[PDB]
């Protein structure tokens, strides 16, 4: 299991443009579009990633190579924060997953803003950072997926995903 598997379960795969519960514009394994409400500009955004005139639809392999960049940018995003960095260097390797999961989903700078579980993560303290995870507008928008996570990070096992 890794970071690929994790999150290609906690997003799904879809060849169409769609709308996530946000109401935003997505595709494929959670690529964002466009935060704006013009189909349109979501078609011309896909385009312009994609490479080519798409007309609203992309086939698997595009999926998967937004998603591998994706990933990277995630990766990249963490490695080049100075709050994420160290506490990313500072987990074991179902953790870092983790980290990064939540970074794929909301930007370095998002998770940047949880200080106090940052901290908490930071000291291997577990059960709390966890309880504090939870007192999230994130955990609440969806607490299915927020649980998974969770989990692995108390955890450090890939049990939330088995
Ligand atoms: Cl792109």
């Amino acid at each position: 299991m890794n970071i690929f598997e994790m999150l290609r379960i906690d997003e799904g795969l879809r060849l169409k443009i769609y709308k996530d519960t946000e109401g935003y514009y997505t595709i494929g394994i959670g690529h964002l579009l466009t935060k704006s409400p013009s189909l349109n500009a979501a078609k011309s955004e896909l385009d312009k990633a994609i490479g080519r005139n798409t007309n609203g639809v992309i086939t698997k392999d595009e999926a998967e190579k937004l998603f591998n960049q994706d990933v990277d940018a995630a990766v990249r995003g963490i490695l080049r924060n100075a709050k994420l960095k160290p506490v990313y260097d500072s987990l074991d390797a179902v953790r870092r997953a983790a980290l990064i999961n939540m970074v794929f989903q909301m930007g370095e700078t998002g998770v940047a803003g949880f200080t106090n579980s940052l901290r908490m993560l930071q000291q291997k303290r577990w059960d709390e950072f966890a309880v504090n995870l939870a007192k999230s507008r994130w955990y609440n928008q969806t607490p299915n997926r927020a649980k998974r996570v969770i989990t692995t990070f108390r955890t450090g096992t890939w049990d939330a995903y088995k």
